[PDB]
């Protein structure tokens, strides 16, 4: 909802876990990110 800018929101298919992935840094995290 509020994410930050570079960051996407994305469901996992094996599993089903949501976690945050960055197309600008290539990289993942389950973390709340913050910038």
């Amino acid at each position: 909802s509020k994410l930050p800018p570079g960051w996407e929101k994305r469901m996992s298919r094996n599993s089903g876990r949501v976690y945050y992935f960055n197309h600008i840094t290539n990289a993942s995290q389950f973390e709340r990110p913050s910038g």
